[PDB]
């Protein structure tokens, strides 16, 4: 079978949806059965994201392979069943830095290196790389056009459509299509000025997607299909909408699928969507609705949390729970105390790095504790814990994480190499991607999961003292579950609470609208019973 | 005192001489007393020139610090006394590099890495670094301007003019004024739209080089002028001279200095311009011609030898001798034999690396030692002498280099390490740049030298066998000169011959058409001894 | 029979040769049995360019039809057997001039006329207006592709590409690849640009056409032929040549018709260049050569002349001769004196407007007739030559035309409406092609071959039928006439060598391969002469 490319771009600005229009149009296609895959393509310099602060371009996606990536290949798993591989994600960076090694170690043959080909190319080997065995493959170059950061990646893919040739490559553009409160009307000059700009560099685009505020008229639509030397079908409305699961919806409405397989000569047998309707569906029709705090650090770029939110968001799903997401810095919690966590259906303590607040983190799972309020804690959610169980219940006094206090008493978090006593006694790092970890009998999540043993995601350093485990154990915290090895803890619990859970990995990243998540579905269907018997 | 800045550049084409045009402006801007200095910024990938196949953009000029550079900087060396250094030559590689591992230890602070700013800031950091402490730096943009692979030099600079104030910066652009054969007249337009193009990255030209055949009648210039909203005396005309040494001349005869010096503020004397018009009238005025063979493999560019035949050239100079440099290489040699080194004045032997050619060269040195040829050898050029006397005089019958043969019974030329005997028996890597070098009394070169001691500089890891000297040096080979440490063999003569020199390091990059060059000189003055003689 | 449309553009620099490149692409179709045409248009804003002067633009070419246009329809004409009309060139200034002029008697209905799409629509009607039943036609666009000034031809071109489709769009540009000296390269990075500034414009090149003044190796091509996403075969190298009349035949010996016959899936027949083939032959293979007299104006730009110096050209052929072609102004006649017509096989005395050095030339005229001397004067030339003869002659004192000394008393030359006597007695501007009548027993007759022939005609100043009768009196040979009012369109002196004079512009109907009678006939005379004297 021969592999067909779909390169997607933006203009005008950014924030424009383009992976999601690329996810959606994936799903859609997957729907109709096709072998489906994007890749997002970065400008930036970053080697890759495991380096950039979540307040930058928001949270680090990681895949099963242990990669961390684009937050864009979350959008990619939920929408489409393939998973992500370090192979769907690369930025400049790492391009430069593999051909300077190339170079360094002269696999150029002292050819000088330039940027036509040589990163041309380079660039190319990683998109075949990317599309290796695919019906379809979406490549979203990030940055917009008319920028020089991703003049390369444009140039790199000109050629391969050159090469492959019009019969399995197309140009889909994303453009703004602003509307002018004043004259009532919406303005294509900026879509005309961007196609010039793809023109000016050897492209010319096969699919407008145009974004806006309201639908594009079937007037404008023209005036841009004619303009655009498109086909009008070829140009596509995309709205501002309540909910990205409609998405997929208008795509297919409008026949991009059909036009995408009749360009492409391939099979699509006529789909359903039935998923894509029952999620909205779900969505549309919740019966109670609850509120959730979510108590962290970098809220100030929500985008920092895609996936929880999302997370939670298909917990409520799954549960006809409308959920209403308190945003909560854990600062003005040390700062102005437990008040705030007033009003609170269940509490949700997410991952991070810093101290800058965790104390309020560990109040907070305290507070969440001793009121008997559905708690979930991921990574620092679950060291958080761990520490407010010990200091408070097996008055371990000041225990700590080694990450933020190095010499404490009791250091119940920690990597394995400090791992140490209370004394000081001895024993005779960083956890990337999918792992397997057993889940203890009787309990909550073992129930949840239904299975013995599941598959989570890391992404972590610090893991739970071993040494000072069994006295927490014995203090009555509960170990719901372990990575083999050195039998590591990954997931704990609270045995006689409402719904307590505090794990390592993180589920968030395997969570999906279309079949939701098992901890979240429970975390969830806790908060409403909360809720219910707050009043019953 | 404030520093001021010339970025060049160049459009229509690449080839254009902008190196050239630095330096002949720094040449005129030195001659009025000026604190000067030029730099290159190289657009290419490779990390430094170190890499590079001397075919490929010519030879590596070394600096007295021991850097691989572009060979633009011996240019700037052949017209300004200042020295280069490591400061004088960047590329977009090594730019890259920096930024790299900068982030990849996150020293961005998780910022997300951007080409502008944090590759531009980069770039700045940089330019400053070599201007700083000199009245005016040249800043050559290397490529054309159009192309994408000097966007950021551009951007870069075009900001350090926003910042620094057009008090302190110009413009100086090289461009095509291309002469129609048919019309009967040059052509504007390419620099028309050239400098279209400068304008939409935010550049505005202060000066205007014109390239051409011919000169640039004022009529054109003056058009040039006026669209390009530069002031006539801004244009200058750059035709193609049969000398470079005038160079300087013509942007004088225009007063590009004094423009400048206006446009700077700078207190600029009047200057002569003697030492210039000196070089022009030796060049001019010689007595006897000689011809000299120049046997290497690189042959094919001979700017892979740029250095080389300008010495030779500096030799004729300094006496009013005309070289005609005929190129040969080594594999016709040992192909169609010593025929072809029938009607030479003179042999050079220039360094290398590969053995593509080796033997030829050897059977050359041969051929100039048995048959009286004054003959000088460079790097490789000595390893093959060495081999030549050690075969067919110590009889040390297949003697080599391990860089050609690693077990041959006679390495005479050898890395330190590998030093060896005959037998078998031992002892109980790159050298860079500028190296101190004692001179043997008694000795050629001690008296050409005039000097104990020199300075030369290196770019080669084999060195001469210590262990198998003695033997050579007692068939006769004499050592001329050593290098401290485990007295490194450096030069060598041959006794009783005409004019038999070798040496280890690269002469060629410190001759000047100015000062000249003792070697070659003396070099030089031999092979026209032999042509007179050669009928005497 | 779908017409298909070659567009022809240019980059880099202008004077490329974009005229000729097309001429003689459509040389090679026509070869091919196919039914062509050419086409220009300009980018100026002269509504007509029969008002710009020649030392701006070079001459004034005129069709049959009688429209006064840009000189490149001289060379179509010259390469293709096809008949330029009003509607083969067009300026930016005539297009306005209907739109605007098409706008103010409503015909937009209060619509906003706008450079898109009411430019670009008035444009695209002319291109097919000129492109009406041809199979292929060559549309040059003139302008360098980046400047402002030829954008909506640019637009224009796209749309049409566009709604007309590929299977019958064709983009051929004109490029520069300049030789290095130092470099000792050729250099592909113009075209690069250049190819760029197309591309952001919306067009993609199909074809290359690489100028320079060396061949365009292979090595260089390939390159090209990658980065502009042409076929090796689409990227043509055409070098400076010592004659234009061999691009045809470089072109072909490149295969570019079959590039375009199967781009275009047109059955075409193997070229045969046989008369291309006789004309180099002829040029390179001379047997003889003379030097001819060109005295007039605006003798400093050639261009000026084109047509003429042409015609010489190949008169030349025709008789084997070589041309050597002495430009020379009539004022230094004046100046100077009848010194510089001294060595002179044969004086041409081309048209022209302005009093100037209209006594210059009359000198001239004289001279040759005096001499001996085979003379050609065309229009201005026929005139200064009756001046000549009426006066050292007829004795017609200070004899004239009207349109230098209006009080003349002998105005032998002056509008019909003029015309008047000595004593006073008495009883618009002529263009296209024009029957003449031929004078039976006149030399003019015999070249020709026939009682009637065609030229075009390019005047207002006419013979004064009133003072004919004595010049004719004087010996003068009336050789041809109009119609009606049997105006003079030519006259000859007696039995002089070769003296002939005309109205009309031969010129305009002379061909390399075909050459012209009088030309011809000239020239064979300049090298009896040439020989005689000797
Ligand atoms: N490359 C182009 C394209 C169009 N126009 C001009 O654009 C004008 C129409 O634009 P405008 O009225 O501003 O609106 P639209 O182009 O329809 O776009 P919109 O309403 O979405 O802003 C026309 O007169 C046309 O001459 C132009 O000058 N150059
Ligand atoms: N940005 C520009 C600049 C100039 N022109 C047009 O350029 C023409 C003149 O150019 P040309 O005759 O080709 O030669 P020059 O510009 O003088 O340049 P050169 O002779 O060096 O090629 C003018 O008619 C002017 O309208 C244009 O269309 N767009
Ligand atoms: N649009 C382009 C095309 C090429 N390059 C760069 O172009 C350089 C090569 O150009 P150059 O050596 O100057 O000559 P060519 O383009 O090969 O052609 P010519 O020598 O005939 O001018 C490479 O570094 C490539 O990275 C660029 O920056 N932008
Ligand atoms: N059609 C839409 N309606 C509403 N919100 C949208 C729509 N498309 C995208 N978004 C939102 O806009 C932002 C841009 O999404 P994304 O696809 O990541 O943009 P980018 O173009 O930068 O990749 C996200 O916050 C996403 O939730
Ligand atoms: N004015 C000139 N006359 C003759 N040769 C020149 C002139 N200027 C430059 N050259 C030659 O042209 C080439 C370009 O020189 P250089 O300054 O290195 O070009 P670039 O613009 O690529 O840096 C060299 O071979 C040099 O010898
Ligand atoms: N291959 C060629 N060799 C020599 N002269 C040429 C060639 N092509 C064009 N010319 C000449 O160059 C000039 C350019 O004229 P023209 O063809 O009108 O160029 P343009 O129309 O592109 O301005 C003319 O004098 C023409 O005779
Ligand atoms: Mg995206
Ligand atoms: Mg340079
Ligand atoms: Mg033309």
């Amino acid at each position: 079978m021969t592999t067909n490319y779909i390169f997607v771009t933006g203009g005008v600005v950014s924030s424009l949806g383009k992976g999601i229009a690329a996810a959606s149009l994936a799903a859609i296609l997957e729907a109709r059965g096709l072998n489906v895959t994007i890749m997002k393509l970065d400008p930036y310099i970053n080697v890759d994201p495991g380096t950039m602060s979540p307040i930058q371009h928001g949270e680090v996606f990681v895949t099963e392979d242990g990669a961390e990536t684009d937050l864009d290949l979350g959008h990619y798993e939920r929408f489409i069943r393939t998973k992500m591989s370090r192979r769907n994600n690369f930025t400049t960076g790492r391009i430069y830095s593999d051909v300077l090694r190339k170079e360094r170690r002269g696999d150029y043959l002292g050819a000088t290196v330039q940027v036509i080909p040589h990163i041309t190319n380079a660039i190319k080997e990683r998109v075949l790389e990317g599309g290796e065995g695919h019906d379809v493959v979406l490549v979203e170059i990030g940055g917009t056009v008319g920028d020089i950061e991703s003049l390369p990646f444009l140039e790199a893919i000109r050629q391969m459509a050159v090469e492959i040739g019009r019969e399995h490559t197309l140009f889909m553009h994303l453009t703004l299509v602003p509307y002018m409160a004043a004259s009532g009307e919406v303005k294509t000059k900026p879509t005309q000025h961007s196609v010039k700009e793809l023109l000016s560099i050897g492209i010319q685009p096969d699919i407008l997607i145009c974004r806006s505020d309201r639908a594009v008229p079937a007037n404008e639509r023209a005036k841009i299909a004619l303009f655009c030397n498109v086909p009008e079908k070829a140009v596509i409305s995309l709205k501002d909408v309540d909910s990205i699961y409609k998405i997929p919806g208008l795509l297919k409405s409008q026949g991009l699928d059909d036009y995408i397989c009749k360009r492409f000569s391939l099979n699509c047998p006529e789909a359903n969507l039935s998923e894509w309707e029952q999620v909205i569906f779900e969505e549309a029709n919740p019966v109670s609705e609850v509120t959730i705090g979510m108590v962290g650090k970098y809220i100030e770029l929500p985008d920092a949390y895609k996936s929880v939110i999302e997370a939670l968001k298909h917990g409520g799903l799954k549960n006809r729970v409308s959920v209403n997401i308190k945003l909560i810095d854990s600062q003005d919690v040390e700062t102005r105390g437990v008040e705030i966590l007033k009003g609170l259906d269940a509490i949700l303590v997410p991952g991070g790095f810093g101290y800058r607040g965790v104390e309020g983190m560990i109040t907070t799972a305290r507070f969440a504790r001793e009121n008997n309020i559905p708690y979930l804690g991921i990574c620092l959610g679950m060291q958080v814990a761990l520490i407010d169980y010990a200091r408070h219940v097996a008055n371990m006094e000041n225990a700590n994480s080694t990450e933020f206090v190095p010499d404490c008493k009791y250091p119940v978090v920690a990597l394995i190499t400090e791992w140490r006593d209370e004394n000081g006694n001895v024993e005779v790092t960083m956890r990337l991607g999918a792992q397997q970890c057993q889940l203890v009998d009787d309990s909550l999540v073992r129930q949840l999961y239904n299975a013995p043993t599941i598959v989570e995601r890391h992404r972590h350093r610090y893991e739970v003292n071993n040494m000072l485990l069994k006295q927490i154990e014995d203090a009555g915290l509960r170990v719901a579950g372990r990575s083999g090895d050195d039998q590591l803890v990954e997931i704990i619990e609270v045995p006689n609470h409402p719904w307590f859970v505090a794990c390592q990995f993180h589920p968030e990243f395997t969570s999906t609208p279309r079949d939701g998540h098992p901890l979240f579905a429970g975390f969830v269907k806790a908060a409403s019973e909360f809720q219910k018997r707050q009043a019953k």
